[PDB]
This record gives structure tokens, C-alpha cells and sequence, in this order.
């Protein structure tokens, strides 16, 4: 075991290049895993893998904590690592190794206050898989008081929650003929009710400037065929819902759109939210201030640990970590130095703030 | 084609329809709908665009003689989706 | 040259089951700079021998690999790379070691790249043995890890299962195509389980992958598909095992392919106790392992009737994985280990 | 009343190559149940027809699908041609005439069955009957024995997939090699059935097709054999002997079934040389070189079972494929007289 | 820093065929991005690298993108061998060389792209630009004019596709009707472009691909055939003349672009002689036979638009396509002093 390093010593940015170093695509996380616990081990956590091979470090003591979530897994193939111009390159480094990264080191620097616990957890298998690490977790741990998510929000934002999401699928049959008016075959009827379906959204949300508070349709496959009887055609149809628009709304609009089809639908996620005036949104919000900066309340849109843990536990909830989330899954992905340590710095704070207010009590 | 599904029940329908003795103030409406069997239901879904809910309805559909029909069963449509990386194992 | 370099360029040609020339060609190239005659043979097997003689020492690796491509990196003292271990790891420490061993005369030493060993053909192996008489010795390019030495491996048969439904009106009674080849499964799975209670080692159980099962429809009949890999023990043979498979068909159509039966060596055999007394010569403690996959080694040892051992530096755990990799000091730990070992079973050979 | 021959070029006439059996079917099951069977198809697509009542049941299992080839319908001096007249429609057709000419006992039911999929190697229209159905008392297997003839039994059948492959460059070629695997296979076996009788005994493979391909950097070779089992030879044993003459290349196998055969004695036998001698025929009991249903349903049901139906054999799968319409209404009348015995 | 002929082999090293684009893009992103570019691929895959600020636009669009083939990577005394060395690796490289050595104004960006598909008929790679992005002020097309020669302009392209059907009995054969529709096509086309002086004016058929198969009751028969157009001869006047030939069979056209030329004195022209000039060279204004992203760009965007970069362009998807290594460095300078002007 290495000699205890100052928390302050290890920069994220310094952390961070040895992480994304290290391959862990879902699945394979254990050499990350591994050498993660011995670097936490060293900046004053205990860390070790727990029961799913999730890395997980703790400081503090007492009966409340607050738990740190991101994963150490990500999507496969490798980003030249390599720093040009203050920006890191590399896997994972928004998705999600940089606020993996930034939760280490935080997590370290943050004074504590007496009956805090703080867990530190790298999971595994969020990426590709269906999350062994987090239902390891819900499945063998007590519910924590708090929970941050290691997503990327950027360093100057704060997300606290996901947009609801909705799988439209609609089904048309038509008798053969020889006509060639409107909606005269099966792929006609089918394409027309996309139109229809994608003005409506755009209706429903004009001038909405926030994105995550919009519905936005996608047609990811349309497809048709005959018999020479009788032709058929499927829409597979993806709906992102914001907050004030439920499925079961949007379910009924699109229901209601179709006159000579029929519409079914899976609610992929209910859309979930923390209130804006929770304390730990205040925590956060303050933290983002204090160190200089602007901060931006916003939806995720990809699913995450949060969609997961989040109804499980039910606690108060963000997700907050450095780097553009655009850039997730990109040949390029990267983040600048700067926002590693300011989202350090942010976080660090934040940590205090919240471990104040559960103090306090 | 169409004896049981459901063109008896229609026949069906079309003279016990005519024998029955009404009371004053009720009407008989019998109904043969388009549509039903391989497309989206064109012919009811017109009724009910087009027409005030009657007080009573009997579907045309085989119950059998002796067998009334209350209603019908849910139906749910499950997905399940599994990723695992790739290994050399043979275990369970 | 070192062990790690070769492999470094060895692992950077993508050569999956089927498309080895590349790859084949430029370690061709390179075992000629250490002293080989290289050619590819008739199946495109790099071949690469040196001296000459009565007798022959066959170094018997593979070349190909199974696809997905793991990027190929060095990181923290650890290679990455798609069959770092499985088995391109082996095959350099193999060639390394070959042109580095101090040959005896009247001894030749063969290096072979086999093609197509990770699929069902071992197109490679089976025309080595239908052209070339026996060597004297076989030393298999597997993973075993430096300071192991593998004894054995499983046998295997490929299946097989078809079936078409067409339809009455039955939505209920009279069922499914993908419910009919998952009931095959089903019985497949639960008969070698009931075979293989209690039994410890995975060498010694009979255990099926169902590697894919797809169902189809196309409005007439339906069909579904299943591709199982029947990994088998000593005590279970090929014909026994696809005699059993096709008699739990109920409506199916089961296909059977057979690559080869389990196949072991005794600890007791010289060239086993040269490999033990080879690793400690290396400051190494030398384990004896029997594998769950199959290898050439159960099609050459039958065949040659000739003494044979599999040993590779590397993790056979990590075969077939995402992120496959090797340590590079194995690497020159097992190339000095089995640089030791041929020149001694040249020795023995040599002695009668 | 339908004689047999009308309703043979009715069914002659429907093409139902193996996998398209389903017209056939169709129409074969209003033809059963203008006659009066309770009758439609099953869930795998057989013709299923069913007379009588009670828990006792015999079997008329014969086969609606025909292997391809057009050979005209047409009748030429009392003569049918056509794809099936032989292979297995008479047979089956047969099966519906006398089937519903008989007189049962009470608690004895009939049953016809035109099953799919018997000329293929699936044979998975009786292989639903296994998988769906309770064992019948006694079966009828619908093949041509011919209407003075009773077949008691087939060989079993394996069929072979060699694939090869060789690199497009330098060094025997896909095809030598494909060929030289025949060549081996071809002498194993007939170095094995050396100097026996009939071709029941003997073991004989068949090179259904042998094509070589130019991959583009690979040359390619693939044999379709078939494999026809004496009972001294199990699938599993013949199975085992092609692995190891496999060298180079990769061998295929898929089991049918093993050779099957009723014992001579049989009362189901007695009964069907009866109705074979008392209408004034000179019976030769046969066993044949192909393949049956009955090698199925056989060893599954253990029922008393045998083959009959008019028709020559020889004639199976050739281009003039025919029968004379003499011998459909013997067959008929026979096969009535051996069903009430 | 990193020199054009460093940067080119690591490019040509890595395969990509139309088609097969990423790893190729993914590398040279790096490569931009390692060299100071805001670098990511885009939506089609287009390798995109952009420099310097404000809303004024200079794009340097080439392709990486080769036909296929293995031409064996290696230098031979000063001579880069290699599918992509002309057609247009090297271009490209030299866009990443001299587009971040030049130095340039405020307000004004540059852009370099690596489009995917330029080879084949889709050219998906540059129609993503015109349809996702805003139209620069001026556009330097990556193809190989040589280190001394500026590409005013390409012909248009038209592809063919003529399928026939006849019956394998008795009465012309698929192969005939399909090679007497070649050479109808072929004689039209030569008969118009009678006398010209040089390809860029001529209308030229290009036969790819002529195979006749035998369905096994029908012949069939397709031909694959490029059409090069003139500026005098519009893609729809060309598909007009190609289904008035068509007779038994069916012509089906796919269009690619019109003919294209820049105007010989434009001062982006201007711009590039001195460039050429000023650094001792003796440029030819060349018109090529061949077609370009150029030719939709051009058209889409309306802005000043040359092709330049070094390379024969005789050598395009030849076995042993090469450049000379001394080619790459004054064409790397020479685009610099003309990207600066
Ligand atoms: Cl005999
Ligand atoms: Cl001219």
C-alpha cells in the first residue's frame, strides 16, 4: 500500500490522467477498480471493491452519509489520451471518469463535521449493461441522506433530475389497390402520422428556450411490406417528455393522432425531479456561486444511476461533475483542466454545505 | 369463412332482431361493422365518431349458444434486453 | 529481439478466424531474422523451422484469434491487445524462444502459427496432421501463465437445433418456434447439470453455451435457430454426447459438428516433469492445470501419439474478453522458462 | 360414393412439395370433410382426419408432401401420372377411401393423417404427432408396397455436410479434397455391405451434390450426402465412422432415425396378407431401400405397424412418376378388408 | 513540427475505403487535435478540424476516402507509395499542414474536412456540409492538381444501370441485348464528342461492369456504367438519351452533379498562381476528366472554389499510386502563400 498522500497534493487533473489511462469498459473494470482503491486508499479514504467489484471509498464517521455515486465503466474504444492546449482527451474523461475523478479528490479535501459519513463509489456496468453496480448497492447497503450523482453537468450547472421517456410504436393495415390519392398505402399513413406527431411537439413547446423542458419526437425506424392483399407499416417513435407533460398525456395525444392506426406505448422512465428549493439544491447552487459562477438547473436527457437509485432510496438527489455531456461517447471526448479543479473546488464546498445542513439536522 | 368469426353471431343478430317483440320508446339497432378483423376498426370507431352511445350493447361474437361473454382478459407486451461481455466460459 | 516487441507488432495485425495472411506474412518476415526458413504452408500456417535431423520439436501456437478488437495499448507494465493472451502472447514467446535455444545437431525445430483454431475447422491443425509426419516433441501455445503448465483440455461438439412452426389459429394450445428451441435448451442445460452435479473442476463436467438463439416470422411459418457449443469431459465422448443431444429433439432438427474429444496428459510423463522442473529453474513455483475450452493439443496428440504440454504466459481468464491483456514481464519470464525446456527435451530426445 | 382415383388427381393435381403442403392439406381436409371426417389441420399442418368414436385408436399416417419436380397429370390408358401418384398421394388417398368405407366396433376410432415433411430430413409432421398426440393401438404407414405387397420395415437415414477450404494461392484443391472424402466414405461402405443380398442389409451413401467455389482468397467445397442405415449400423456408429474420414475437412451430421422393421409374424401382418390373399393376390413381403415415417413413429408408439398402399417404388422421385388406376381400387378394397381383421 | 509526408504515410497507412472512413477520421482528428484544431468527426463521419475566430469562413474540403485495392505503403528513394498518396490523402494532408501554418486575420476561420463517400456516387460526405452547415466565403477542394497546377473545374457524373430479362428457351440472349445497349451508348457518346481536343469537353461512357446470369428459366444480364458529362451536356439530358436507347431493357439513373468550372480569372485563381509563381513554379490551369466534391459544392455554395494539392491525378486508383515525397513539401508552402492571399 502506497504512503498517505496529501488530498490537496493530487490534483483531479493529475487523478484523472491515470484514470482514463486504465481501459475499463463495462464489463472489465477491475484493473481500474483496483487501482483506484489504492489511490483513494492514499488520500485518507478505506477503500475497497465491495461485493460487485464496485470501487468504494469512505471518510468520517457517524449515522448520516453522504454518498458520492458515479461509475468508473465506459463505452469501449480508446481516445488518444493526450493534453493540448488545457484540455484533457481521453475516455470516459465527461462519461464519466472527470466527475469520478473530481469526487475523489473533493471528497477528500471537504471538512467534515461530527456523525458524517462520506462514500466515495466508483460502480461498474452502468454504461453498456444494466447497472450491476447500483442495484449491488440498493440490494446490500441502507438507503444514504444524500446523494450525488457523477454526471457530467458541466462546472458551472447543476442537474437535478431526467426527463421522462416514451417508446411510441404505430401500426397501420391497409387493403391493397391501385390508387395513388393521399394516404393511399400502409407507408403513406404511417410516415403522415410522423408529421403530425412531430408538429404537435413542436407546437406543444414554441418558444421554450430550454430544451429540457420541451418534448422533442424522433423516428427511429420506419418500416413497411405487402402481401398483395393487404400492406402494412410500423413507426418506432421515440418521445423525451419534460416534467409537465406525463406518458400517459403524451400517450393520449398521439392515441388521438391516429385515426386509421393504432398507437402502443412503453414508458421507458417516468420523469423525476428534485424541487427546486430543496437544501441540497441550495447547497449546490450556493457552492456554484461562492466559487465565481452562474449556475444553470437542468435536466439530464440520457438515463443514468439517478433513474435507478433515485426511486429506490427516494433521498435528495443532484447529479453534478466537469465537462460538456454533448461530448459523451465521442472519438474525441474531452474536458479543460480549468473546469476539472473549479468543479473540484464547487464540489469540495458543496460536500460542506450539505454535511452542515445534515448536521444541523 | 367467417361462420364462427363472425358472421353467425351477425345472422344471428339480423333475425332474432326481427322476431324479438319490442316495448314503445325502444329502438333496434343492428349493426354489420367493416373493418374489424385485419385493420384498425374503421367501422366502430365511425359509430362512435358519429353516433350517441345506445343504452345497451351485444357484440357479435361466438360465446357459444350457451355461453355469454362479460368482457375480455389484459394483455402486456414484455421486453427483456440483457448485455454481458464476451468470455471463454461455459458456466450458467 | 524481444518477446514483448514481437508480440507489440504481433498484436497491432488484426487477424480474426478466416483472415490470418497479413498477419501470418509479416511474422513469416520476422522469423527468418532469427534464424527460421519461413513459409506458409498449403492452409496458410506460418511455418518457421531451423536446424535439421532425425528428430523435430514442433512448437505448436495459433495465429487468429476471435474478432472484437480491443485497442492496443501498453499501460502501467500491461499489454492490451486482442489475443495478448489467446494465444498471439504464446506464439511470440514460442518463436523468441525457439531461435534463442541452444540446438543440439540432429534436432529440428519447428515454429507453427496455426490458422483458423478458434473456430471449429482447425482447418490449420487438421492439415498439419494430414501432411507432416510426427514430431518427437509438441509444446502447445496456450495460455497457462508463466509459472503454470497446462495437462489438458475439454473436448467439443458444435449443435445445431432448427425448427418451424407454422400457424392453425392455436394461440394458446399449439405453441411457439422460439418456445420450442428454448425447450430445447432447457433439456440440454438441466441433462448436463444432472451429469455434472458435485463435480469440482470444469475439465471433468459436461457443460453446454447456447452461443445464439434467433426466431423469425415471415407471416407463413415461423423459425428459430440455435447455436450451442458442448464442451466436454474425459468420461463423456462426442458420439455419446451427440446421441444424447439429438434424442432430446422432440420436433427439432438437431446438427452436430464435432471438433474433438477431452484430451489429457499424465503429470507422471517426462515432458510434464521437465516443464515443472523448467518454472523453478526461474525462481517460479510450476502449477498443473486441466482447461475448460478445447485446443488443437486434443486433435496432435492423438494423432502424433507424440509427448505434448500446452504453456503460454498470461491469464486464460482473460480469454475472449473486451479488454484481453498480458503483463510484459511474463512475457521474457516464460520466453527464458521455455527457452530452458526445449533445450532439454532436444536432450532427452536426442538421448533416446 | 369418390372412388380412389378420382380423388387422386384432385390431390395429384394440387402441387405440395415439401414446405408447401398447405393447399394440399386444405383441400384434402374438405375432401374429408364432405366425407365426413371430423377434420382439419393440426398444429404443425398435417391433414388430420378422425372417424369413429371411443378410446381405442388406429392410425392410416401417410404423407401429403412429394419431392419437387413437375411431372404432368394426365391419365393415359388407365394410367396416372404425376408427382405423388406413387409417392405417397395413392397411398394416402387410399387412406381416406378405405378409411371411411370400413366398419368400426364401437370405442375403435380412425384416423388419416397426411402429414408433412416425410420426404425431408425434418420429418416434423409426425414428429408433431409424437409431440402432440397419444399413442394409437395400431398405424398404417401410407407408402407404396404395391396392392399385393406389405412392407415391414426401412432403413434409417443419416444425413452428411463435408465443408472444406483452402487458401487461393499454393498448396490438393477444395474439390480434390471434397472428393477424395467421398471416395472414402463410398469404399468404407461398400467394402462393409461386400456381397450382401438386399439393399435393406447394406449401408449406402449418396453424394446428393458436390459443388466447389472460389471464395475470392479461398476455394470452397461443400458434399450433401445422404446416408441410408442397415439395423447393424446405428446413426450414432455411422456418424462416428464419417467424423474419421473427415482429415482436412469439417463433417455434419443430422439423424432421421435408425432402420426399423416389423417382425413377420405379426398379427397386424396376418390380417393385411389376408386382405391381400383373399382378394386373389400372391403377397410378397418387402423391405425397402428408403426411408419412412414408420422409422419415426415406430420406435416412439410401439404399436403393431406396417407399410401398405398402391404403387411401385421404383418409381419414386422420376420424372414419369405414375401408377396404374387399376390398382388403386384393390388397394382400397384390401386395405378395408385389413383394417375390420 | 510535424511535416505533410510524415502526416501522409501514417494516412495512407491506415486503410479507408469508401465506406470504411472511421478509423481513418478518428486518427486524423487527433492528428488535428494534437496539432491544435477544435477537432471532432461530425454527424456523416466527416473528419472536421477548425481554426481561428469570427464569422468569416475559409473551408479546405478534401476526402479521406479511397477506392479500394492494396497499394503496399512504402518509400521508395523520396517516393511515397500508397492507395490515397493522389487520390486524395496527400491533399488532405497538405490541407493540415499549411491550413495551421498560415497565419490569419481576425474574424476570419478556417476549416479543414475530410469528407467521406467522394469516391463513390453518394458523396453523403460533402452533401452533410451543404446541409448542416453555412457557406463559407471561399472553398480549396482537395484533389491532386500537382505542386505546379490549379483545377479550375471536373465533369459532371451520371450513373447507369441497364438490366435485362429473357427466357432461357428459344428466341437474342440477356448478354447480347446488354452489350448491343453498350455499344449503342458507346456510339452516341463518341459520335457527339467527335474531334474535341480535350476530355473535360467530351461526353464519355465508362462500362465498369457487364454480367450476364442465368436465372434458370430466365437470362438476366446488368451493366454498370459511369458517365462523365460536359458542361454543354446536363445529367437529364443525358438519362433522356440513355432510356432512348434502353429498347428491351430498363436504364436506371442515379445523378451525381453537373459539370463544374471556376472562371479562369478569379481572384482566388489569381491567388493560387502566385503562390505557384512566386515559388519558382510554372503553372498550368488544368480541367480534369474526372469529378469532384467540387462540382456539388460549388453549385450549393456559390463562393470563390479551386482544387489544389500535389499529385498526378494519371495515377488515381492505379495499382501503384505514388507521390513524390519532394511534391508534398512545396505544396504544403505554396497553399500557405495562396491561403494567406
Ligand atoms: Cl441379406
Ligand atoms: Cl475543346
Amino acid at each position: 500500500m502506497l504512503e498517505s498522500i496529501s488530498p490537496m497534493s493530487m490534483t483531479t487533473a493529475d487523478l484523472l490522467r491515470g484514470l482514463v489511462s486504465i481501459p475499463s469498459p463495462s464489463g472489465a473494470e477491475a484493473p481500474a477498480v483496483e487501482w483506484l482503491c489504492q489511490q483513494m486508499a492514499a488520500l485518507g479514504y478505506q477503500a475497497e471493491p465491495d461485493g460487485a467489484g464496485n470501487a468504494v471509498g469512505t471518510r468520517g464517521e457517524g449515522p448520516r452519509e453522504i454518498m458520492l455515486l458515479g461509475h468508473i465503466d465506459t463505452v469501449p474504444g480508446e481516445v488518444p489520451v493526450q493534453v493540448v492546449d488545457g484540455v484533457l482527451y481521453g475516455r470516459g474523461a465527461v462519461d464519466a471518469k472527470g466527475p469520478l475523478a473530481t469526487f475523489v479528490v473533493a471528497g477528500a479535501r471537504a471538512k467534515l463535521p461530527p456523525g458524517v459519513r462520506l462514500t466515495v463509489v466508483g460502480a461498474v456496468e452502468e454504461e453498456v449493461m444494466s447497472s450491476r453496480g447500483a442495484r449491488h448497492l440498493i440490494a446490500t447497503r441502507e438507503a444514504p441522506d444524500a446523494v450525488v450523482i457523477g454526471e457530467p453537468s458541466g462546472w458551472d450547472g447543476v442537474v437535478l433530475g431526467y426527463r421522462g421517456s416514451v417508446a411510441l410504436e404505430y401500426r397501420v393495415t391497409v387493403p391493397m389497390s391501385h390508387s395513388a390519392g393521399p394516404e393511399a398505402t400502409a407507408a403513406e399513413l404511417a410516415a403522415d402520422f410522423w408529421y403530425r406527431l412531430r408538429t404537435w411537439c413542436a407546437e406543444w413547446s414554441v418558444g421554450i428556450d430550454h430544451a429540457f423542458h420541451r418534448v422533442e419526437p424522433k423516428l427511429n425506424a420506419l418500416n413497411s411490406s405487402s402481401d398483395g392483399l393487404y400492406g402494412e407499416a410500423v413507426a418506432r417513435i421515440g418521445l423525451r417528455l419534460p416534467p409537465a407533460l406525463s406518458p400517459e398525456e403524451a400517450i393520449a395525444v398521439a392515441t388521438s393522432l391516429a385515426s386509421e392506426g393504432e398507437v402502443t406505448a412503453t414508458v421507458n422512465a417516468p420523469a423525476f425531479q428534485t424541487d427546486k428549493r430543496q437544501p441540497i439544491v441550495a447547497a449546490f447552487l450556493a457552492a456554484v456561486r461562492a466559487h465565481g459562477g452562474t449556475p444553470r438547473l437542468k435536466l439530464k436527457t440520457g438515463t443514468s444511476d439517478m433513474n435507478l437509485v433515485g426511486p429506490a432510496w427516494g433521498c435528495p438527489i443532484v447529479a453534478y461533475g466537469p465537462g460538456d455531456s454533448r461530448l459523451d461517447h465521442t472519438p474525441e471526448e474531452h474536458v479543460p483542466l480549468a473546469d476539472l479543479e473549479r468543479a473540484t473546488a464547487i464540489l469540495t464546498t458543496a460536500i460542506e454545505r450539505v454535511a452542515a445542513q445534515i448536521h444541523s439536522g
